């Protein structure tokens, strides 16, 4: 249904929020790889992360996972059995995409299916550099959609220039290289997302990171690990903003990633003034992880594009919230260059917050959001179906004076389940907070 | 309670409609699905197999509408086959798997197919070799010989096959599949098998040629939307046939029975042992052989059952033993799964108080022999010989208790249902 | 949802039609009432049957159930024992009201529940007799709708007088009249479908019978019965105004209850001039039973009314398609299900008919040849759907019959029969 | 299943543990009876909380949840319309038993039934007192067992004295005593929980104590409120005990509540010595909520009974754990269902512990380190396992817990939290 959502008087308190879905992903994928247990903590436990469960389990692997805790007894590849069912990939694409390249690997047959969206999302640009490392991979128009056929396993390293920059296509090639012979190597426009690089080093395997060119050395041992996963920054962030523009708040977030690669909106803050720390950082992978802690602040616009873009993609629509109560005008630019999924969310928010009577609107590369505006509320906003407009709303409501009706809040309970309770908790401890 | 009690039969008297043939109502569908124009399918099988048939072919783009036994293929040629988006679950059937391999490897697509656990143990290399030959690419579990398969049906190029083994499913896969190559198809085999493929191939408008133990088609011809009446299955009829020809004051009419030869073998023993036999109404309905059958309590004569035979009337030997058990003299039955089925075949009967004996190839049966129930007989978890004893318990002074009674009502759910019903008419009748 | 249906050549054969729906409830029902084992065949398997042996084995009788067989380990009141389930009826009107009867009778709590349309149908008419009889019956809309509950136990006969002519509630009446005190007597207006009263007798309890006063004396004793249930005459009939309408018929509907309670539809046809053998009568558990063969007729304009109308109501759908064939006015009157009527009238009458309405009936009218290429609703009764599709049997160009879902859940079967009718019919000629 | 435990490094950090049961059944209940709308924060979502909500839903309420956020648009008792489905209690007794009451207020007809469990669970000590005050009481075993049919309405109020001390069986009556004529009392041997009492306060409600005996008159008129639920003590226990033995520890438990009838193990940490710090002492929705601080202490052996032990009833299994650590001679006496005190003692010792087992309660004695490498079972029991669980922190090498599965249900983030104090004393721990 919808969630009818007030003014907040304050936001107090410390919270965990869930564990990065990448960094989850990759957990089990590597830790079933790898020789001796491994053990992850912090476990996201969505449908996407409990698909690549289940994918393993059919390839072999013993694996246990009882809510945010898994454990992985990984044999290595010795250790995976030729699979007699199909492998569900559900709705995950990184999914898909990353054991593509893990199942060419192995000398047997496999196969790959997923839900109904799924078999509308190409993958041609990953069977396609694979079949050139001597892998056999047949599927529904030509090896672009799904259902996927593969036979793997006496696999050859390759050199790959690529078109168009992808983390997933990266990954997939990196760990099919991880068993190859010889140099594999992959090489995009932009850099994008490290998490495969960064855990693979974690698991015990070394990598290049020569400038735009990613290379790999088959065939290396994984070993077993104690995988403690950080927060994820795309659900912290929804925090951080509110923080920022909500009066009387101070708001910890424990233990969330700090990659750089998707960590931009930490400079965007930053830059736009915004009363934020670092505590405690370290590197749990792998990954950089930090306690942050956000206050009540005085921003100013900031104009964001460039080399940033690509690292803060996923908080385009909180940013645009934030923004509202920042002086002067900021500006995103270099969207241009964004999916339709992506560019279609910026059109949305645009409206959404114009409604909410801000003043922003779409340009050619991305938006505009001028002067500091108090929002006002008594107006229905829709999600679409899309938590990360719905959950950027949720929390644009908070400023709002009079009650704001956000709709479609299903897909948030879907995405993350207690997003509403941990707001919650942050109203009662700063309404406890405030005795004579 | 996995039992039934069955008594002594005083009379077997009516009419019956035994279900469907297995092997036409699947052909039907498939072969419909590669027509021009409406197929008609009446008098079909609703079974899981033949569901899971109608199943594969809606997945592969076929408009399709079933209710209880009738079926409407709709269009459209092979030009209507789309690639699949889905998976095609065969289930159990492993028919659907053999004879859709053929189907597939003609189409110039990906298409996976996976079953249940049971397919996913039966050895699929017997067919997925010469389709290869073809120039199919088919991968699959174990090297292509365990489900789940995937298929890319290539441009196809015809081949000259020569098989140790005679299998019907395994002839069936090569001609469909030698149905859109270039260039005559030709399976050869040991012994001659099943030839509903090539009869009812032949009535979709078809044209395959046999010289004796070799059959070929050449490609590629067009079918035609047809209207099949689907044959009674004479593997069922057989047990009513039987009952009939030995219980006293019995006379059974079984409706529009399937008589091809290369399953009537029951048909030739009962003319042989002097059986009261008739045939009537018989006609031919889209290639398939039919008559209806009429059968009276008889004087049975022992008889050789052995050579050519054997293979058009496997299926039937629990049920001739019963038969047997009453002709006068010596009945022998010669030429793993079939060593165990004989065995306690003859163990049953046994202690029924029947006199026949298991041998290397078969098993021999002696004399006119009254049954004795008071005993429990057990089927061990085969319909066929579920229901060859339920028969032969209808001949037993004393009752005689069936253990493994769930497995004929999976095969012939309304098969008790039938027997009660002969059973009910002949008191009736008994009006004097 | 649809079929598409063509003219027939002609029709042959023989046909087991389904079990009785009524007799095979109630031989469950007295089955578990019983000394001793009960077996059924012929049983007929629909939804309402199998909630029937639901519900009875969740008061803890042995039943045993496949396909049209049923073994019921029956071993008296003594052995049922109190639910600790709700007892769920689904869809069955008959289950409810029977039940409710016998429930009254067992000295412990009971709770009735169906689906969505058994909690829109009122309960009252039985529930308040059994309340008079001694039951304590609670439930929504005060005893009137479910969840009802029951605590039954020491029942005291009563003279009951209803001005609503019901077999269920007969029954309800009568089933709890087996162990109340003295004598029970159910007076009812019209004559009605009399299965409780002939299967009583069956398994072996006395019922005594003025006409339209059924009368019983607790406690007597109910014997395990061997029960073989009779065909529907309503399914037969179908099948019967098929073979006398369709040239080229000769159709055999094998042991087909007669019960003349019901056998109204065979009046008409034999006073239509039908050509009807019913051959074999027997009597199977007090309920007569034959075989009916029934061939092309030619069939005449006959008067329906009167006594008669209670006897074939299910039927009218069916007489009102056999009367289009026949030469002359045929009218049915002293009927009042009245929208029903309607239905039939205004679908023959889109298919060619001559049909009309009256304010007790309806009037059709002489020999009327029905032109098809027109779609004609079932409107989710499912007998206008039969009775429809068998209409169209008979009509020039085809006749598409929406909604065969609903026939398709009463009588799976049906159209496969039809099928092998007209299959076997193209063999002889 | 099972899941290994190795020793505790150190416990560092905030957690909100789940909300209270009983407070989560009664704020639907209470608001579902109520004028005007209740929002529930904080709620427990569990099978048996979501059993309440089921009901009441067929009651004709309109009730929204998702997760731990519930909404009750209240309309007083006019707004209940008699049910057309039975009314389905899952698995839970408080569901069963203060619905008896609600129901017996109600003039129409109503049918409640539950699973094997409850099928099973005696009911005549609380359906023949609702009797007495007019209503209308049929089921299973005359009125003692599920399936129950009730039709209420007219009632009068009794003077009621109960031979056993029952929470449930007093929040009926009052719940019926509520729109029943005159005053409805409540007389027991003990006190019990007074959570009833608290929350129908906080709803408008005015309640009369005099010691011993709660009364109500009737019929008073409940206003929507604004519920947030207090944390659980019983599962504060296990990480306030938790904190109290590992070395180097020092945790905050956000919004716990603490009702004197619940908080016997707070009493007992006090009388052990051990350093507890109690911030943000607050009334919230008639519930005394407060923040609670455990560091590690040096634990004292203690003498407990009578007065103050059936206030701690699920706790004892954890405090048998807690005096593993305790210097000298602690003991705990009353027997007053019992089974699960006799299975702790079997698996402690097991560890190499000082446990045996008394008339009534049991001794422990002085300060004893656990030895881990075997295997102890919980017997499908989550308070055993829960203690067990953190037991094992204490003692090293893998000490095998079974029934965790168990836990996972009434508890399902209960390791994780364990397991997030653990290793954020691994990133406190930098010079």
């Amino acid at each position: 249904n919808k969630t009818v959502i007030p003014h907040a008087k304050g936001l107090k308190g410390t919270i965990k929020v869930p564990g990065d879905k990448s960094i989850s992903h990759r957990a089990v994928m590597f830790g079933a790889l790898a020789k001796g247990t491994t053990t992850v903590e912090g476990f996201l436990p969505g449908a996407d992360c409990l698909s690549t469960i289940s994918c393993f389990q059919k390839l072999g692997v013993s694996i246990e996972q009882a809510e945010e805790r898994v454990t992985v007894k990984g044999k290595g590849w010795d250790g995976l059995r030729e699979p007699s069912d199909i492998l569900d990939v559900g709705n995950s694409g990184t999914t898909t995409r990353l054991i593509l390249g893990i199942l060419s690997t192995l000398p047997f047959h496999s196969v790959i299916i997923g839900d109904e969206s799924i078999g509308k999302r190409p993958m041609k640009r990953v069977t396609e550099p694979l079949k050139s490392m001597g892998a056999q991979i047949d599927g529904r128009d030509h090896g672009n959609l799904t259902p996927l056929s593969i036979r793997g396993g006496q696999l050859k390293g390759i050199d790959f220039h690529s078109p168009v920059a992808s983390a997933q296509m990266k990954s997939a090639i990196l760990l099919a290289g991880l068993r190859a012979e010889g140099k594999t190597s992959v090489t995009e426009p932009a850099k994008t997302r490290d998490h495969t690089e960064r855990m693979l080093e974690a698991f015990g395997v070394n990598i290049e990171k020569d400038g735009l060119t990613v290379s790999i050395e088959g065939g290396q041992m994984l070993t077993g690990q104690h995988v403690v996963v950080p927060g994820d920054i795309s659900s912290a962030a929804f925090f951080l903003v509110a923080g920022a523009m909500v009066p009387h708040s101070r708001i910890t977030l424990t233990n969330v990633g700090i990659n750089p690669t998707r960590a931009g909106i930490l400079e965007v803050l930053k830059q736009m003034g915004a009363t934020l720390a670092m505590e405690n950082e370290r590197v749990q992978g792998g990954e950089p992880v930090a306690d942050l802690t956000i206050e009540t602040s005085v921003l100013q616009g900031v104009e964001i594009g460039g080399d940033i873009i690509p690292r803060l993609i996923d908080e385009i629509p909180i940013i645009a919230v934030l923004a509202t109560q920042a002086s002067g005008r900021t500006v995103i630019k270099d969207a241009e260059e964004l999916k339709v999924k992506e560019t279609n969310r910026i059109d949305t928010v645009v409206s959404e917050l114009t409604k909410l009577g801000a003043s922003i609107h779409a340009t050619d590369d991305g938006m505009i959001i001028e002067g500091p505006t108090p929002l006002k509320g008594g107006v229905t906003v829709s999600s679409h179906g899309d938590h990360r407009i719905g959950m950027a709303m949720a929390i644009a409501a908070l400023l709002a004076e009079k009650p704001v009706t956000v709709e479609g809040t299903e897909a948030i309970a879907v995405s993350y389940p207690s997003f509403f309770d941990h707001l919650d908790r942050l109203k009662s401890e700063a309404e406890n907070l405030y005795f004579q």
